């Protein structure tokens, strides 16, 4: 996995040195070279580790001479490939280019090499192991590795730019996905220059994306700009200003089913949510916020909240009457019950109550109908663990829901303890609420700062925080158990040990002090090491830590509330009616430029 | 110490200004010196107040002329030392070699000073007094002071490198030991080029210590790095990437009982965890600590809060029953004792509490077996005090385990009151949960953020706030003494004032306040003092002492965290067995390359 690509690297360098042939190709020494390539006992076709010849050891050195006496003396040795499993397809040919030898490469073009070779080894794929991913061709690895003329002799001695590689990469696909982008646009227009005859801009991968779409996932956005160079159309300039035409053939994107901006918002990277701020992206989603996005999220945001309204008035009222067992236990103070179904609704005032209940069962299973389809749409990992996409918000409105059909089950049923997922689900349902806070700019970058230091800082304090609950309670138990429990009801027994404790932690409830009785002084020496550690250091060290955290990452949550307000736009008119959402853009059949759907910005430059 | 350097410095000066023979080689005026030394009633061997020559004096100040005809008139006056306490050896060819005058040098061994004079002072020690440490030899000085010509000339004229100086230094132990690292590396280079015969790279100190030890014990990254350079061989390169091989014999080390990773890890100076970041020793401890490190550690983890949870249990099961005595004391609420031995175990329950209790017998006994040979394997100051091997957490281990072995004695003795015992047991066991939270990069540096706010902060805010409670406590003590205790139980007496001003410091409790009576205005009056200044202020500049402290070394806790992973894993596979730890690295016994057990890296240069 790691060491087994060390231990073929020993094993590579092990035949190398044993073979007098291929040691002698690496040194680059020609006369032992020509001693014992003169005689016939040696052989020419002698394979290494991962099945190299001895001209891939002369290629892996830069050793052009004893490359060219290898092609003299045996002029097949271009054409056999590694046949190993780390490299099942790599030629001299790729180890030429990847070295940038423009003369071995000529000289081993000469006799015949492949420019078609497909190299389909296990470090030529695109894993975190490999350190690059350059292609399983040559005229990919030519381009990736930045050099002109060495792509403009391999279009001359064949080399069809259309060949796919492995998850459908082309070589347009894979010049997107490389780093160091200073040379990648020449490249690529240098490649565009070659393709003439569906274009090679359309071809997808395995995976079904565009160079284009694949570009809005990698978050390559001076690439991005660089496509957009050429599909868009200066109107005109005017002195200071000028006004331009962009085309939202692969922005907008119509008749597709995965669109870009979908590819773009739900990436797993720390960028292409800066290539939602380019240049036609921006004013697209903007216009599309501004002009349907944030009212229609207001409306479903105002009937959510009176949805949530009818939701808790129909738990404010409840089939309750008194019970019908008298309390002969003290401590006791249970003095209603829950009615069963037959008896729950007569009266006016509940069927009132049943068609809210209504209501809220067919607001729980539209939002099952509306949530479900989304989980086997797009995986379930991306869909829960996106924060752009609301995924916490998701899970517990799948979570509400469910809790809302498990009470109406309990409800039929005339099941007890009716209160416990009623409970859960009125803190879930309007926790649930805080969705829509992504909406406006005054609560969206707190609601997913809430969010950041619920997954950061909260769980690091908790776990600490747990530890200390647990040792203390375990003291504060055992300081109390010779003492009469009349008098400090609190650490009783250890589950109240355990919470009176978490509570203190907390300062939320009073030091436990009765002053008209004789307090164990281990408790007060107990607790005034609970006082130092837990209340003094750790609570306020929490609130450092917030804020030490908080000063750090703003500028992040107010980007990743930029891309959730595309994401909130791009999740609408998915789901939506389509007589809702009207298309955007400016559409070009009437104006004669061939039903494309441009978009028209206007910028002072000067 | 440091004002007898002072006064032999004045005696120096004095010695020689009282002198004309010294005074005139310091003035170098050389009329007046061809006047008192032609005659023949001066002293040429004339010693100063450290026993330092003329021809000292005159080397001292640069004077070339003043020594050269000092020389000329007297041959022998090279082969004299200073013979005083400060310079018990100090030449006059030390003084030349330091002030970097090559033709004092020439003309200094052109007479025959000796080039292996040891000059065993004071001065020239390894001390806090000393502003520099160049050595006792001339060869050392040479080679401190960054002079090439010097050192060529030196061992031109006799001068063996192999040389040992005082803690067992030779000349490359002091080159690595001094800053300023730009003329270090070509030193370093150009005596390891005249070193031609064990090699003169692995003669240790006094202490032990390898230079590429020492370079590791005292942080000198870019020694480090230029060390292996020599230790490393590229295996190949292709393109923008390139595989080498670095070797492990002095970065492992197999067969010695000291390794270099302790005394790296475990040095007490601020730097040498950053060498932990190099190119070899990063990766293979990051190797050792994802191959081997983190599940030990888990399994580790998880065995000691089980044995935690276990000794909970059996604290919470305790052999408790009524008391004989009734309670005739008002305020006296004890109505359980622990009862006998012999009545403690005849029970089930009893049985399956005693096996649990030998379980934790058990694990206290091997905790000290553990621990105590590790206190007397490394000294006790830097096993306590280092933060980075979790010496808090040693000090509380070994407390917690003593404090178990002392319940365990006042069990079988039937002493009483266990539950003082038991209860710093249960609180200082359960705080040494907190040591298996380096192991995880969520909890890690916020461990040892608790635990630099604790040494730092804490204790800077406790002094103040002992002061501001015990003055406050008197007066809340002294403003209650004429009233009834029943209706204000708290500041009753002095213990209980001090506690109860000790937890309204921490807003713990409500105020006192009993609005039945009327109560002393002087209590309002110094307790709204008491709210202003304790209250308001000192809670709230801790908050903020803490955030200010919080933003400014949080690098600084990662790094240390960074290291403490490494301690972490050093301080296993030395107390594990080597069949749970297998040896890092590839074996060059398999390829042929002399049983050195090298590492491989492959890195993306371009």
């Amino acid at each position: 996995w790691e060491q087994y690509r060390d231990r073929v690297n020993m094993l590579q360098q092990e035949r190398i040195r044993d073979s007098p042939l291929l040691q002698a190709a690496k040194e680059n020494d020609l006369r032992l070279l020509k001693i014992l390539l003169l005689n016939q006992s040696c052989d020419f076709q002698q394979r290494g580790a991962v099945g190299e010849t001895a001209l891939h050891v002369a290629a892996l050195y830069d050793n052009l001479e004893a490359a060219t006496l290898l092609m003299e003396a045996a002029p097949e040795l271009a054409k056999e490939p590694a046949l190993c499993e780390p490299f099942v397809g790599q030629t001299a040919l790729h180890i030429a280019v990847m070295n940038q030898n423009l003369n071995l490469v000529r000289a081993l073009l000469a006799r015949g090499a492949s420019v078609s070779a497909r190299a389909t080894g296990a470090a030529f794929r695109r894993s975190p192991h490999n350190l690059i991913y350059y292609g399983e061709h040559p005229l990919s690895f030519a381009a990736c590795v930045g050099s002109e003329e060495i792509v403009r002799l391999l279009i001359e001695h064949g080399a069809d730019i259309r060949a796919q590689d492995s998850l459908g990469n082309t070589v347009l696909h894979i010049l997107i996905l490389q780093p160091n982008k200073t040379f990648a646009c020449q490249m690529y227009n240098l490649l565009l220059s070659y393709d003439e005859h569906q274009s090679l801009e359309l071809v997808p991968n395995h995976q079904g994306l565009t160079p284009f779409k694949l570009a809005g996932v990698e978050g390559n956005t001076v690439m991005f700009q660089h496509l957009m160079q050429k599909r868009k159309h200066v109107q005109w300039t005017c002195g200071p200003l000028t006004s331009t035409l962009y085309d939202l053939t692969e922005i907008d994107s119509w008749g597709e089913e995965l669109s870009f901006l979908e590819l773009v918002v739900s990436s797993k990277k720390r960028e292409a949510r800066q290539i939602l701020e380019q240049t036609p992206v921006k004013e697209l989603v903007s216009f599309k916020w501004k002009k349907y996005g944030r009212p229609y999220f207001c409306v479903l945001a105002s009937l959510y909240i009176l949805y949530m309204i009818c939701f808790t008035t129909c738990c404010i009222y409840r089939p309750l009457k008194l019970r019908d067992d008298n309390r002969t236990d003290p401590r006791d103070i249970t003095i209603l019950q829950q009615k069963l179904l037959q008896e729950a609704y007569v009266t006016h005032q509940d069927n009132i109550r049943l068609v809210g209940e209504l209501v809220t069962v067919t607001g729980a299973v539209i939002i099952l109908l509306l949530e479900i389809p989304d989980i086997f749409r797009v995986g379930a990992s991306r869909y829960f663990g996106q924060t752009i996409l609301g995924g916490p918000f998701h899970v517990i409105i799948i979570t509400y829901a469910s809790l809302v059909l498990l009470t109406m089950v309990m409800r039929l049923t005339n099941m007890n303890g009716e209160v416990v997922p009623l409970s859960f689900a009125l803190v879930l349902g309007w926790c649930s609420v805080m969705y829509f806070a992504r909406g406006f700019q005054m609560l969206g970058p707190f609601t997913i700062m809430i969010q950041k230091m619920i997954f950061g800082d909260l769980m690091r304090f908790c776990w600490l925080m747990a530890v200390v609950i647990l040792g203390f309670a375990s003291a504060f138990h055992i300081t109390f158990q010779t003492e009469d429990p009349n008098n400090l009801g609190e650490f009783s027994d250890y589950p109240t040990a355990l919470f009176s404790t978490f509570e203190l932690f907390l300062t939320i409830i009073d030091g436990p002090a009765n002053y008209s009785v004789d307090l164990p002084f281990m408790y007060c020496i107990t607790y005034a090491a609970f006082a130092i550690i837990a209340t003094l250091l750790m609570l306020n060290l929490f609130i450092a830590m917030m804020g030490d955290t908080h000063w750090r990452v703003a500028q992040e949550r107010d980007e990743l509330w930029r891309a959730q307000v595309v994401a909130t736009t791009v999740m609408l008119e998915r789901k939506m009616p389509r007589f809702l959402w009207p298309r955007s853009g400016i559409c070009g059949y009437e104006y004669g430029l061939g039903d494309r759907w441009f978009l028209r910005v206007e910028n002072h430059h000067d």
